[PDB]
């Protein structure tokens, strides 16, 4: 009923959207791993007529309930679709989306990795974007690769129209103090690379983590102290 919505508010098997801004929303998903639920966020931003599709929502059949989801609420078509790192939550309903029709991308390094770890893989490379501070228009967003953090692959999307920071894994929410799932992480990079997020937009007013709840700028200096304490 207008919050942010939760793992207890979306019905199984369901995918909830946000509207974030003018021509911005969030998707949420729930998906369980390793014997625990969790949920997890992607973006859609709207591209004319068409929609631009930001991670899959961590699952195939999640996937298919995205994008009828989208059908319902928005109904325009999602035309292109970014992965912003390997992972499951990421690219898993890549194959989804390329049989609907859906151009699926990412970086060549994310193409690599998912490729050797057994993730689906999306079909088209992102080119100019494989040094820390990197950066390219797509569509209605800009990309940004901020450094190592969460994996070594995450990237970050702007949203310019809309001052609209999504940081993907790299950012986490404020009410985390676990840094999350590190299995893939740089602890060490990290707060380098949250810093050189927080110099390049400094002007984002609503800031999107991967998993939980949207804030401000907040988030990313939050993020940078847990990731420190949790290496400490
Ligand atoms: C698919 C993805 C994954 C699976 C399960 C939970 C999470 C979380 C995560 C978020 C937030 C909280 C926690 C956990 C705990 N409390 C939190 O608030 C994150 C994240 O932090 O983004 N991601 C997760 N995977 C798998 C894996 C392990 C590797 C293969 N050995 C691949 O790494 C990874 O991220
Ligand atoms: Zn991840
Ligand atoms: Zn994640």
């Amino acid at each position: 009923s207008g919050e942010y919505p939760t793992v207890n508010e979306i019905p199984v098997g369901e995918v909830r959207l946000y509207q974030i801004a003018d021509g911005v929303w969030s998707h949420i998903a729930t998906q369980s791993f390793d014997g625990a639920v969790y949920p997890s966020n992607g973006l859609i931003v709207r591209d004319g007529d068409e929609l631009l599709l930001i991670d899959t929502a961590w699952g195939a059949k999640n996937t298919a309930a995205l994008l009828a989801e989208i059908e319902k609420q928005i109904g325009l078509p999602v035309t292109r679709a970014v992965s912003t790192h390997f992972h499951d939550d990421r690219v898993g309903g890549v194959d989804v989306l390329r049989a609907a029709g859906v151009a699926t991308y990412a970086s060549p390094s994310t193409r690599r990795l998912a490729e050797a770890e057994g993730n689906e893989i999306p079909t088209h490379s992102l080119e100019g974007l494989s040094s820390s501070g990197d950066a390219v228009r797509f569509g209605p967003v800009e990309l940004f690769y901020p450094g190592a953090a969460h994996s070594t692959d995450n990237l970050v999307v702007y949203v310019p129209s809309a001052n609209v920071l999504y940081g993907g894994c790299a950012v986490h929410e404020l009410s985390s103090t676990s840094a999350g799932n590190v299995a893939d992480a740089d602890l060490a990079e990290w707060p380098t690379s949250v810093e050189r997020i927080q110099k390049h937009y400094p002007e984002a007013e609503v800031v999107i983590p991967g998993h939980g709840l949207p804030g401000g700028l907040d988030l990313l200096q939050h993020t940078a102290n847990v990731v420190k304490a949790h290496k400490n």
